[PDB]
């Protein structure tokens, strides 16, 4: 078997070998404060990590395993078949934001925000920790963990306003005493900077550690070696679809026009990349329904995740409007403007009788200006509002206001 | 995220934590003869593995990193939404035969048989492996292999004839010169016992190796240290799968009789779950070729890969039925019988007009036990043309002959 082996993004090439990496952490909890550094290397290509940590400040003031997950996802193997969904490498060089909060169940909290990006030839992680209201003598300031790691899965799904991601996974913390210590963790990256990057379909990342002790070292420390996959799950995989339906969980896939049926009603708005409010959408249909009653045209705006491989904006807009109106009575008397979220491509198509009130490169400046102005700071709903004010007043028959 | 926490084989809870681990290996490559010995530990719910090997003979006349294939993937993690596909852990205690074959490229070929077994409380791997017609300065023979390991995907299919599973991939190792010897495999396990095992859907194991050494250790030896991930992947996933249809890779999951549409034809076979060869399916057809023009009872055979959770084999042929022959009369001038090939469980339905010669008790003892029977030890062929064999003569109006 063989998959896509070509690049993704210019990022993915700099993770070609292997990469040095560098840690560096400022830490306070209930003000007990303390810094960690960190060096050795990572192999992206086969998902391995190798690095030792030491606390340059004394014995660390928590115990070593709360800090691995704060202590770079870049390094993941994705596999050929999940290289388009690797928005880490795509980031760099500039780098991105990561920024965390992690609930130790009936304990504290950690708030952590770090920047990863490279710095030469090396990728640097670079962590600010703060961590409030722990337990004196709880598992975490009482020193209870035991030093050992579970493996986990990551779950990822976009952030498209922000062009970046967000990750929700619990740790599960070994206690001495054979119970087991909860560390919920919420996640969110941001690209430092402002060049494209993939914007992934949900997926996890499945993840290994295993903790050693340096026996040469002296100083508080911990040596870490890590495997790292991505993979993905669809509806079909998961025995409980059936009965967890009363998300951001399954692989979503590209979107094909049969996959949006014709809603049944004469406008309104379609959010099936869910990118929009629903008090934009509202206002939108207040609108639509507006133009329609008044002019007689009646307007779908569609929104979706992304489309098929081979299929562009305007083709797959071209078809929706072949499936939903075939009859060419049914035409002319409908509009349709579409939006792949994923890429900010956008398309119109329209019935004659519309032409006979707007022309082409006008049509072309409201979708590919008007409208995806708006989207370079992922600002969706201004996107879909300015086209529907712009477009509303050409088939109202209104003098044309301009482009951004 | 919460997925099926329960246990899906008995087999499966004897891996519940540490389980020690012994390797015994017996090899011969060109006539030089040696043994290696190892000893470790695994942890399947982390999918970690730890193991120390040594030659007992000398030094080892082929490179180590060639034997690690050979030298448990009963210590794979399979993830909460995987659990029923782990057929390695089904086949414990009673264990497995796992054989391959490994070509390296432009070199000779190793043919590898082991038995993977519980030997009380530690799980076992008693290898015997031959090598065959190497180059003497090759890069096996020659010493030329850096001593280290990539990760790859194992891919796995099952083998319903045998009750066991089949695999497929390419190892690449890395070469001191820069360049990359490959060797591909090819591989088969079947169950040593006679107790139930879970046949899976096609998935992957995403494996991980890390190599080292032991400072103290003078004889010959490596120290492997693993991670070991399952997961599945379906066609939209896969960019190419448009272009690579002019298989065995796809996660299939369920079956809905939604998904077989009417063939289209008065009678015939159905091999959804491709179990029969096209010798049978053309010996089927004309039988109920026979039965048609004579009795003008019309018989349809459908089998698939596996039924969806909640669905039995009744409830699917009911619909299925319903869904064929709608109208009333389209009914009874027809048959239909399913089989789920995973589960080996059976069932029919028949319109009153074949009721009028085929009575209840005898229609369950031809799909119960007539039809199962042979599925006991595989025989998927056998299973049908026995059914039809005897349901044949029924519907003609025969002496029914007896069930097994």
């Amino acid at each position: 078997p063989q998959f896509e082996k070509a690049s993704m993004s210019k990022g993915e090439e700099l993770f070609t070998g292997v990469v040095p990496i560098l840690v560096e952490l400022d830490g306070d909890v209930n003000g007990h404060k303390f810094s960690v550094r960190g060096e050795g290397e990572g192999d992206a290509t086969n998902g391995k990590l190798t690095l030792k940590f030491i606390c340059t400040t004394g014995k660390l003031p928590v115990p070593w395993p709360t800090l691995v997950t704060t202590l770079v996802q870049c390094f993941s193997r994705y596999p050929d078949h999940m290289k388009r969904h690797d928005f880490f490498k795509s980031a760099m060089p500039e780098g991105y934001v990561q920024e965390r909060t992690i609930s130790f169940k009936d304990d504290g909290t950690y708030k952590t925000r770090a920047e990863v990006k490279f710095e030469g030839d090396t990728l640097v992680n670079r962590i600010e920790l703060k961590g409030i209201d722990f337990k004196e003598d709880g598992n975490i300031l009482g020193h209870k963990l035991e030093y050992n790691f579970n493996s986990h899965n990551v779950y990822i799904t976009a952030d498209k306003q922000k062009n970046g991601i967000k990750a929700n996974f619990k740790i599960r913390h070994n206690v001495e005493d054979g119970s087991v210590q909860l560390a919920d963790h919420y996640q969110q990256n941001t690209p430092i900077g402002d060049g494209p990057v993939l914007l992934p379909d949900n997926h996890y990342l499945s993840t290994q550690s295993v903790l050693s002790k340096d026996p040469n070292e002296k100083r508080d420390h911990m040596v870490l070696l890590e495997f790292v996959t991505a993979a993905g799950i669809t509806h079909g995989m998961d025995e409980l679809y059936k009965y967890r339906i009363r998300e951001n969980l399954y692989f979503q896939g590209a979107t094909s026009a049969i996959d949006i049926p014709f809603p049944g009603t004469a406008t309104g708005v379609i959010d099936e990349g869910n990118v929009l409010s629903a008090v934009t959408q509202g206002s939108v249909g207040r609108s639509l329904q507006d133009l329609s009653e008044a002019t007689g045209i009646n307007v779908h705006v569609v929104t979706l995740h992304r489309l098929d491989y081979g299929e562009t904006p305007q083709s797959f807009v071209d078809d929706l409007f072949s499936q939903w109106f075939p009859d060419p009575e049914s035409q002319a008397n409908q509009v349709i403007i579409a939006l792949d979220t994923v890429t900010n491509g956008t398309a119109i198509h329209y019935g004659d009788a519309v032409a006979e009130r707007l022309n082409p490169e006008t049509a072309e400046s409201i979708v590919q200006e008007t409208m995806r102005v708006p989207l370079r700071e992922g600002n969706y709903n201004q996107a879909v509002l300015d086209t529907v004010d712009r477009l509303g007043k050409v088939l109202k028959g209104e003098p044309d206001p301009g482009p951004p």
